[PDB]
C-alpha cells in the first residue's frame, strides 16, 4: 500500500483527458508524453508525418494508458471541429489543452514581406491557437487548463528574417493574459516562452556558448514546464509566460 | 523647429490621437501627409490651420488595410514632399466586444488588420523612401501589456503582436531607422489612477513627436507606457 | 519493482541536500516538507518559535528522512556561518538554497522614512539573500540551484507603506538575473514573485475576488514552484522571476 | 522655455550626465541647484554659462548619502529659489566589480547607499517643499533589467530597487507628484547594438527632461529604455 499512495499520489493526471496539438514536433511529443506519464488521457493531433504519433500512442497503451491520434491543420475550422469532436467522443470530456502548433515558416524582411507570408505565419501560430481555444470552451470543465507554446521571440521580436514570427508569439503571450482574465476562475491560461531548443522543427553553437546553461534546451525540459503549468500544482499561476531560454533572456 | 525640411506620414490623422500628432509634428515644423479613414473634418481643418501658420501638409482619404490605398499615399507623400522621414501609424481600434467563446474568424481578421496589418502595409511601403536617420511609432496599447478589457482579447493580442514586432524591426532596421511603440492607458478620446484622470490625445502626441525625434535618438524597440500609473513594465 | 521503478522516480532529490531559511514562516515549512518528500535532506532555519521547524523535522524523521532546525538571524554574517558550516557538518554538501527570509516589518511612506526602518526591510529581504548565497558557493555542486522568495511587490512597487519592501523585492528580482549569469552554468538562480498567500506571516477579500481565480494563493501552491524551480525538471529555467499571482499581474 | 519659473535640483551635476541634465533644464528656463560630490570645474562652468545667458543657478558640494548634506542641498534650494517642482537624482555608480563568492558587507552596502538611499534621502528631503504637478526622475540601468556586468550583481540590485521604487513611488506620490527612471544602457561618459553606436549623456538628459516636464503628463512609474536597441522590455 506504500506503493498504492505513491501511484495515487504520482498519477495526478488519471481520470483527465488532454488535447496535444503538434505531436507533430518534438516538443508536442514529449508533452504528450509526459501527461500520459501522469496519468492523462491524451488526444493527439499532428499536422504531417504520423511516425512519432503513432509511437507515442504504442507506448502510451503498452504503459496502461489511452491515446489517439489525428491528422490535421490546427489553421483550419473542420479540422480543428473534428479533433475536439473526436476527443469528446472518446473521453467525454476535455481538462486540458496544449497547444505547441507552431513555426517560422520562412525567414522573410519587412522590405520583402508579403501578405501571403505575413498571414501564413499568423495563421500557424496565433489563428490555430484561438480556434482550438474557442472549439474546446463548451467542453472544458472547473479546474481546466490551457497552456500556448510562445517564444523567447514574443520577447526580444525574434531572429533575422523572422519579425512576422516575433509578432505572432508577442500576440500569444498578450492573448494568455486576456484569456486568463476572461476564462478565470474556471480555467487557468499560461504559456512557455522557450529559447533555444534541440529539436527536429526548429530551423547555435554562439547561443549555447553564451547562454548561462552552455547548452541548448531540450524537448524534454519544455514538457515538464508545460505539463507542471497545465497540472493542479500551478493552480495559484495564471496568465504567465514563462521563460524557459537557460538565462538568454530575462523578464 | 527642429523637423523643419522633414517630412511626417500620419495614417488615423482623422483623428483624435492622430490629429494632435498632426499639429504637434507641423508645430516643429515637419512637412504632414495625413491620412484619413473616413470623415475629412479633423483632417481638413489640421491642414488649414497649418497652412495658415506657413507650414505644408495634405490630406487623403484611404483604407490602410487596403494595398492601393497604403501605395497612394506613400506615392503622394514622396512626390509632394520627397522622402519620408518619420512615420506615426496611429491607424487601430477594438471594433467591437466580443468573448472567445463566440468569437468568428471574420472578426479576429479584422482586429488583426486594423491594428497590425496595416502598420505592415505602411512600414513596407515607406521603406524604400526613408531617410538615414528616420524613425517609425507604432500606436500599441496598455492592452498589449495586460491583455485589454472586457470582450478585447482580439485588440490585446493585436497590440501585443506589434509591441513585440517593434522590436524586430528595431533590429532589423537599425541604424538607419529606429522604431518604438506608445502603450497608451485611459485616453478621453479614472480616479483609480495615480494620476486621478484620463489621458489626453495631447499627451500621447507629444510622447509620439518626442519618440519620432532627434531627441531620442538612442532610443529603439521601446514600447512606452503612457497610463496614469495605472500599470507598470 | 513497479513500485521500486516509482520510488526512483518520485525520488528525484535523494541524496541531495537543501537549506530553507525561513522554515520560520508558512511559505518556508511547506517548502521543507515538498522538498523532503521528494528525497532531500534539509536543513531548516528559522527566526522565533522553532514550534513549525521542529515538527517539520519529526514529520520528515517519520517518514524515513532526515532533516534538522536551527535558530538564526539571517541578517547576522555569524550567523549565516553557523548554519552553512552545521549543514555541511552534518549532510557533507549543499545542493540547493531556498530562501524565504523575508518581510515588510511595517507600513512606513516615504515622507516618514527613517534610515533605521529601510535599512531593516533591505536587510532581511536583500541582505539576508547575499548572505546566504555567499556562503553557500565554496559548497555548492555542478547541478545546484538557488531560490530566492520575492514578491508581486517587485513589480508593481508594492502596497501602502510598503515602498521599501517593493525596493528590496525588486532588488531581488534583479539580483537573481545577475546571479543566473555569473553562478552558471554550475548554478541555476530563479526567484518566485507571489500575490496575495494567506499566512501566518503576510499581514484582501477585494483582492481574491478581483483575482481571476478569485481565491488567495496558499503556501502549498508556493512551496509546489519554489520546488520545480530547484528540481531538474527546471534544467533550462536560470533568471527567471516567476509570477504566482493568482492573474493580479502579468509580465 | 516652459520650465520658466521652476526650480530643478540635480544631484551629481558635475558630472556627465548630470552636467547635460542641468544644462537642458537651463535651456528651458529652469532655475538649477546643482549637487556636486568632488571637483567643481564642471557644475561651476554650467552655473557660469548658464547666468551668462540670463539663467539662474548655483553649485553646492556634497555627499548625497550624508543626511545632512541632502539637507543643506535642498534648504539652500528652497531659500533661493523656493519651491521644488523636479528632482533630478544622477548620483549613483559601480564603484567597483566584485564577484558574489568575494562580496563583503562593505562593499554591498556602499552601492545601495550611493545608488538607492541617496535617491530615499533626496526623495524625502524634498517632500515638502515639492509643488503641485511637480516630478521626480530617478537614473537606474540597463542593470536593473539584465542583472548587469560582470562584477556588478550590487550595482545591478541598486539599479532594480529603485526601478521597483519608481512604482512604489508613483502610486504613493500621485497625483500631485510623478516619478519616472531611466534605464541607460552603454554610455560614453556598440556597433553590436541596433543604432551602432554608444549613447551620451545628451541623449539621456533629453530624456530626462521630457520626463521631468509637464510634456509627459500622463507619464507616471514608468522605467524608460535609452540602451540604443540592445534590450528591450
Ligand atoms: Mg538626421
Ligand atoms: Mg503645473
Amino acid at each position: 500500500l506504500g506503493t498504492e499512495n505513491l501511484y495515487f499520489q504520482s498519477m495526478d493526471l488519471k481520470g483527465k483527458t488532454a488535447i496535444v496539438t503538434g505531436g507533430r514536433g518534438d516538443i508536442g511529443r514529449a508533452c504528450v508524453l509526459e501527461l500520459a506519464a501522469r496519468g492523462a488521457n491524451v488526444a493527439i493531433n499532428y499536422m504531417a508525418s504520423s511516425e512519432g504519433a503513432d509511437s507515442a500512442v504504442a507506448e502510451i497503451k503498452a504503459a496502461g494508458g489511452n491515446a489517439f491520434a489525428l491528422q490535421g491543420d490546427m489553421t483550419k475550422e473542420a479540422d480543428v471541429a473534428a479533433l475536439v469532436e473526436k476527443t469528446v467522443k472518446e473521453f467525454g470530456q476535455v481538462d486540458t489543452l496544449v497547444h505547441v502548433t507552431g513555426g517560422l515558416i520562412a525567414r522573410v524582411t519587412m522590405s520583402e514581406m508579403t501578405l501571403d507570408h505575413w498571414q501564413s505565419v499568423m495563421d500557424v501560430n496565433l489563428t490555430s491557437f484561438v480556434l482550438m481555444v474557442r472549439e474546446c470552451l463548451p467542453h472544458m470543465t472547473e479546474g481546466s487548463s490551457i497552456v500556448g507554446l510562445a517564444s523567447q521571440a514574443g520577447r526580444d521580436g525574434g531572429g533575422p528574417g523572422a519579425s512576422a514570427y516575433g509578432a505572432s508569439k508577442g500576440a500569444l503571450m498578450t492573448l494568455t493574459r486576456g484569456l486568463a482574465k476572461e476564462l478565470g476562475p474556471k480555467i487557468r491560461v499560461n504559456s512557455l516562452c522557450p529559447g533555444m531548443i534541440d529539436t527536429d522543427f526548429h530551423n547555435r553553437t554562439h547561443v549555447a556558448n553564451v547562454s548561462p546553461v552552455k547548452r541548448e534546451g531540450t524537448s524534454e525540459d519544455v514538457a515538464k514546464l508545460a505539463v507542471f503549468l497545465a497540472s493542479d500544482d500551478a493552480a495559484f499561476i495564471t496568465g504567465a509566460n514563462v521563460d524557459i531560454n537557460g538565462g538568454m533572456l530575462f523578464s
